[PDB]
């Protein structure tokens, strides 16, 4: 019990990520978003004594946005805290549940606000079930989840996402290859108000994508991956959304790919690269009328390094 306690591994590291992105909107101009995200600390904590994996993450965030005659700066602390109690039920099966808090504290600036707060608090309740075949080098990964947003950016008014998402990723291995493919669906309803309760947005919301991944480990290094999603999601807003959201819905069509490279370096350090591309189309059921045309489209270029000191 006492000697249960020290009976951990895991692994202490840094990452940094930059994000490109530029949104082309119905008023047909372009929209320039830079977010540098910088993770001071990264913890995973893994006690199979116990059977419990843990999580902590702290991230420093800043973003700045551009387009036509406004610009707005962002800078944030992200905290993240994960617990997942396992249980092996044998047979190459096992299932758990995974308790996560995310917690965001950030200021905004712009012309018109200076220093604005805003808090965000999202919890997800997870539980899973997984398999592994030794016979086949076959197993999947599966889970439901629980989510809620719930964010206050004080003058900017409150704005509180729930729903639920179930994920279904089969994979196989071969020689130096693995394969799979993740299955996601996700619903939720928006919930956005001004201080004075003004509603700006009830919406409902479904996405579904599938993502097939590929990998290849050289035998004399480390793991070569690729990863492409497509998928779609809606907005459906009630009669009672605001700025003349109300009843139009937004459907979007997801495209994205993911390369990157893992590799051990020596005994305890783990050094991972990643590329990502995102487009994302988007289209309302009807325009308001100040708009240039009926595409929103964003394009995305992101870039992630990552350095781990496994113990
Ligand atoms: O938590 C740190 C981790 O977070 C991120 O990974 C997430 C990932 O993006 C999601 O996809 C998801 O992963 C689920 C996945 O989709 C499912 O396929 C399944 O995973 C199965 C694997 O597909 C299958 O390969 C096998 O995995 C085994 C490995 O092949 C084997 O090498 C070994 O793994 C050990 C590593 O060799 C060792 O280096 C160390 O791993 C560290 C990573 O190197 C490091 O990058 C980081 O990982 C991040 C990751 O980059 C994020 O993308 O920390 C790792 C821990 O230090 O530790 C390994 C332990 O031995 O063994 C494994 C297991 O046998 O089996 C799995 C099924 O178990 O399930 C996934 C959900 O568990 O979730 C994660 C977030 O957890
Ligand atoms: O060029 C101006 C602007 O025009 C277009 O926006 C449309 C928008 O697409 C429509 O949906 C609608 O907006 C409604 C919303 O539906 C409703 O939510 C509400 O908006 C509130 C926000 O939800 C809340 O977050 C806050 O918004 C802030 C915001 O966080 C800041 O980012 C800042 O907004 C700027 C944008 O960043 C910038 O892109 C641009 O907006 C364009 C937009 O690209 C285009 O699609 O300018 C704005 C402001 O300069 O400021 C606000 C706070 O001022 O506050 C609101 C308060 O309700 O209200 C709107 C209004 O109906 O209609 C707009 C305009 O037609
Ligand atoms: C653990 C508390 C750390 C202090 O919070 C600093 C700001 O971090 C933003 C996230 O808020 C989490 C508060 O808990
Ligand atoms: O092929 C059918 C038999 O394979 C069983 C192994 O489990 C594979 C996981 O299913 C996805
Ligand atoms: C049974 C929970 C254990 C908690 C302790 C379709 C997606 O399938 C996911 C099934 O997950 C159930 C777990
Ligand atoms: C609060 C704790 C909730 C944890 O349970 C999460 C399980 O949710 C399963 C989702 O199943 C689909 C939901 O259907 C509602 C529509
Ligand atoms: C990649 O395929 C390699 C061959 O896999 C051998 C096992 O065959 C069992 C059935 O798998 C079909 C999926
Ligand atoms: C369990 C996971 C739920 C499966 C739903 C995923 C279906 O994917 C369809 C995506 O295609 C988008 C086009
Ligand atoms: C047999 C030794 C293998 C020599 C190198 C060939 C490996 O090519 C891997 C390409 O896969 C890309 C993964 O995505
Ligand atoms: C800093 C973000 C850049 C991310 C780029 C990731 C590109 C991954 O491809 C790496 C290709 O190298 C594979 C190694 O080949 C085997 C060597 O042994």
């Amino acid at each position: 019990f006492d000697e249960s306690f020290f009976s951990f591994g895991g692994h202490v590291g840094t990452s940094v990520e930059y994000e490109d992105k530029v949104t082309r909107g119905f008023n047909n101009t372009d929209k320039k978003e830079k977010t540098i995200t910088n993770e001071v600390f990264n913890f995973f904590y893994n006690n199979p004594q116990w059977n419990f994996m843990g999580f902590y993450s702290f991230k420093i965030e800043n973003r700045e946005q551009k387009e036509p005659g406004y610009y707005e700066n962002e800078d944030g602390i992200k905290q993240l805290f994960s617990l997942n109690k396992g249980h092996d039920l044998g047979n190459g099966w096992a299932t758990g549940l995974i308790y996560e808090l995310e917690y965001t504290r950030s200021k905004v600036y712009s012309p018109d606000v200076s220093g604005l707060r805003k808090n965000l608090a999202e919890h997800s309740i997870r539980p899973y079930l997984t398999y592994w075949n030794n016979d086949y080098n076959m197993g999947f990964y599966s889970n439901l989840e629980y989510l809620l947003s719930k964010e206050d950016r004080n003058a900017w008014g409150k704005r509180q996402e729930q729903g639920y998402s179930a994920l279904f990723k089969p994979y196989k291995r071969f020689g130096n290859w693995e394969v799979g493919v993740e299955f996601y669906y996700q619903i939720k309803t928006n919930d956005e108000k001004q201080p004075d309760g003004t509603i700006n947005e009830k919406s409902d919301f479904n996405e579904r994508y599938i993502e097939p991944i590929v990998q290849y480990s050289f035998d004399d290094a480390g793991t070569l991956y690729t990863r492409v999603r497509v998928g779609k999601n809606e907005t459906k807003n009630t009669d009672r959304s605001g700025g003349g959201n109300a009843g139009i819905n937004y459907f979007k069509d997801i495209r994205k790919a993911t390369v990157g490279y893992e590799q051990s370096i020596g005994e305890s350090w783990v050094a991972k690269a990643e590329y990502e591309y995102a487009n994302e189309v988007e289209k309302k059921s009807r325009l308001s009328g100040w708009e240039a045309r009926n595409k929103s489209e964003l394009t995305q270029h992101t870039f992630y390094a990552q350095a781990l000191y496994r113990f």
